[PDB]
């Protein structure tokens, strides 16, 4: 191979310069199926890797397991194989009333509850995606009839205390989360989820595009533990028309 | 008045909910005028205030002042009188070699050089636009035949250090800024400003839409501050103006 | 001019070394007005300037505009015109209970919410007035009869949530000044306004002299805003202060 | 399942109460096939998870994933199922010349690069790893003839800026890393890696036993069936 | 005792308010024995405590020890048996080089390089001197023909890397301080000591009074090692207390 | 003198690589003496300084002070001399129900509550003692038929407010510090004292080996001083063997 982690060379990619990048290495198969021609690249570790073709044009689809630490070994690996566009696909928790499990988010921009974008830019930085990629991203859910939601998104290191869930063996959420959610609620934001101020600060700050959608799988105004993905292919149609 | 700077009532805004605001409060009249019936409403410290109408929709257009601090109190003040949406118009310095004086840039987000946003929420929010607003701005751009730069600004709380300027007194940046426009360019930063960060944080965090767009006056790769020499087009005022009527049709 | 927002030339100051800094541009022309020979020089954005003489002395006064990135303009710009003191005069809200309405505050030194003094050193630096115009700020209130109050000030980036306004649209404040007040009141803070800890952190760190004095409009024990039911002059004191410094 | 992202319950576990947590899922099932009874349980995402009994009592063997996100739902998750304790075996890039390629570090502290433990105590708290499993995996060691290294290892959110890399697409370093990899030198820091930080400071706050050993693969500045072995025998000291 | 730490009763202070605290404990006898009927108090690990009459009043001497946590300590029991008026005298190595060994610095604020102040204050703070008390200790310099520097202070939490001395064990000085001591200069801060961030922001917080004066025994510009500060203290408390 | 505060030159020190480092310089000689031959070397400041042989080997007995502050210029000090091994006997606070008066602490690692400790490394870095010596701390308890309690110590700049104390003056904890002591009891911290932080941060870094160990005589939530000191003096000879 010619990076460290994917298992992967550049001529494998078919001169892709887009990525779709589910966390989960199980959904990669899935969403590549969706496309034409669908084929197994590599699989090593969190990162599993297919090649698909979107109306004509060569997508790479790879897992980028959870949290910023992972995601960005593949982003750096996916970009020195020629990949400059990077469209998260995800799960995420609501934490406005309003949002319904089984809707769809475009994130604009992060709450940076990460220590990855720090590795890339400091704190006053903004987790802000690609205008261009949000866009297309808005515009795919339109054409769908799926009006999204879009706006602020909490990024966050952890699942459990960093998004202020209590049902946990301690019960207990360190001092600085203790309250957060409803701080972020005040502010206006929609959701919790895990990879993207890592993928945005990175994306923004090294010259590559980043968007994110993710489809809510529940609403934490009710509970703590309870398609985007055809939104996503839409979305790399016509960035990649 | 109804609020403590602005010398400004309910009634004078004849239901405005949109303004847009300019830093200087001599560049008021001349937006106020591309639109119809412009109107003096007042003048206090660094606030002037006109009304006007768009396609026959009341609008206010009130100055901010140079720096967030000012900034704040003009948006919270309005805000108060019933304006939801705030559409800066401004000037800037771009730090990339290719964007040339005359060009136009608007933020998408910022970099938070600045103490206000700090203020309504910690650090690691974004300093994120309204995203119908900032593609109303980029649709006005584009209908003007300027293809504008979107982008990430830099939001200083300062016009010299804080932007790297040398040609000072002391011609000495403190620590945490020396090195660092070269850090804003290498992650592809757009330009300097001082406003917008906080103008985004306020407004995202408070449920409020905003957005900027700036005409470049200087290339920092060239020039500290423009002189004669610096070239002398679609202006940012005309563009933000053209953006407000789409908002409100 | 020879500087880019003031629109000012050296010329212009006939030799002037001194600035006295109020927020509003609004105020140059009265404290001008207090000395002799008052004459506009010039008026672009928020910053209007003027030139008067004091006991025979030149004087600039120039507005700073509300808050530290307008007045880290104006004092940079001045001092490149050979201003070397600046001395604020300004309006301020007591947060002590018995620092009444028309009482004046000489700050001695301020806590630094502002994010303006971080471009001039890290937060370790002290936002310390400089001792000698302190001093001669204290002199002239007392010979005008006026004991002041001579302590900390809290100088903020906002008017609104950084000094814990909670009569806003939103009638939040975010967690980190969320119970401030408080906090300050117990350290003995006097006072709250929005321009000292740029200016003194600026003049300190670049060789410059700075002091403030302001005079209190509303106390926060009672009112967040004054109104009609609220009850000697921080300009007066400012303009007895520069005599002293340039006799 | 019991649990919301690995897949098990309760009953899986046997009454485990000590996991190994290698960061590799494809590592899993030849660290369970050290011991006896070796059964694959579950796969989900990046978390492959095998039982097997030493010395009679049931291990659970479960991967994290690369970095302290996804390694903060492991821990959490066992936690919830009766585990508290968990070894990691790791591997890692060493930054000391005298550590050679073959030898074995142990950590016990990490310097928090990380975003994750701040989500468990602010910065001042020490991420440091539990003494008896520490004083076990020395033990473990020295009983196969290796004398570790012991000490403090760099834990980054990173493989790339945050261990001073520049084989990179950009070849840049953010500020707060540039120079740092000699900063770290200079200090006695032994190593970088990804996960110990969160995985140290998360059990210490919660009450849980945490120690780390990893095979050194290269030495920035000139075994694998080792480390592996090693952290088994651990094992078995603690559940003597 | 009253108090936990420096032997003293109230009533050993004789209704003393204002105390002169020196770092050193050898240097209390000196001091006090610059006033009337010295007498020792007590002695308890860094803590050495004298008290005398200045003009009549009482005045208690006690040594803080170095640093701020120690510092904490014998500031907070002082005023548990009623002090209220705090005066270091110190010494200090010099960073500008127009200012000589010998000479006295008056500082009005401290470059807060320690923790202590942190457990009384957030670091926006300004760590700065009673306005009443700094201006005795500058009437006293005049009064005895020293022209003081006053001006800001560079106050750390250690003597060597803080201080950015690097004639050290291992000569490294970590990031945070590397540069730093020429970031003071171009500053105009004056010199480095160890005690005034941590008691100028303890007092000013909890209501007391507090100033520093101290002589320059060596000047950093020139190397990194190498009395009538101690005349001018007595004399600014005598103002204070008249 | 071949250091400035101590008083001291590298012949006086006899050969001596080890330092047992109190913080109470009227500890010093009771201390020298559990060994052969004390021998005064120096008194400055809050720096008392002794000679003793351990088991035949020459160790310092040298008091810090309270702080991390006056502690720094000790250890650089005797460091400059050929010190690389400093233990530290203290006293200190237990803030954990089971930690019983008479009990023993062995710190493996402080919270930084110091400011020294940054003087020598960012706050990332773990103030962490050192292996070895902490192992021989435990042993030395055991040998004394005592089990110590090993873990985490809170290491504070202050006494009063940093350890969370409202029995003062003004009664007040400022922001940062109100609520910690129950944020760090639920931490699992064992104890408070001042030194620590300092003492490991500022040895790790340097290349030198640090260890505590405490008598608990009071305890927050609720012959000990014989048998701390006496422990660190065996410790002192199991290092020195
Ligand atoms: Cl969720
Ligand atoms: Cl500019
Ligand atoms: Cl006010
Ligand atoms: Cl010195």
């Amino acid at each position: 191979a010619d990076v460290f982690h994917l298992g992967l060379t550049k001529a494998m990619l078919d001169g892709a310069t887009l990525a779709i990048v589910p966390g989960d290495p199980e959904r990669v198969k899935r969403i590549a199926e969706l496309m034409d021609n669908a084929t197994f690249l590599a699989s090593h570790r969190e990162y599993t890797s297919y090649l698909a073709y979107a109306d004509g044009k060569p997508v790479v689809i790879c897992s980028t397991g959870i949290g910023g630490p992972s995601t960005s070994i593949a982003v750096e690996e996916l970009a020195q194989l020629g990949v400059n566009t990077f469209l998260r696909v995800g799960t995420t928790g609501a934490i406005q009333p309003h949002v319904n499990v089984g809707d769809v988010i475009v994130t604009q921009a992060s709450v940076r509850l990460d220590g990855a974008s720090l590795h890339f830019a400091p704190m006053e930085f903004p987790a802000v995606a690609n205008f261009e990629c949000t866009t297309a991203m808005v515009a795919a859910c339109r054409d769908a009839g799926v009006e999204p939601h879009i706006g602020v998104t909490a990024s966050s290191d952890t699942f459990y205390p960093g998004q202020e869930r209590y049902d946990t063996v301690t019960g207990r959420v360190t001092r600085r989360f203790a309250g957060s959610m409803k701080e972020w609620q005040d502010m206006g934001v929609l959701n919790y989820e895990m990879e993207s101020a890592t993928l945005f600060t990175m994306c923004a700050t090294q010259g590559w595009r980043a968007a994110c959608v993710a489809g809510v799988i529940v609403n934490r105004t009710q509970q703590e533990i309870p398609s985007a993905v055809s939104i996503v292919v839409a979305a790399a149609k016509k960035l990649l028309a």
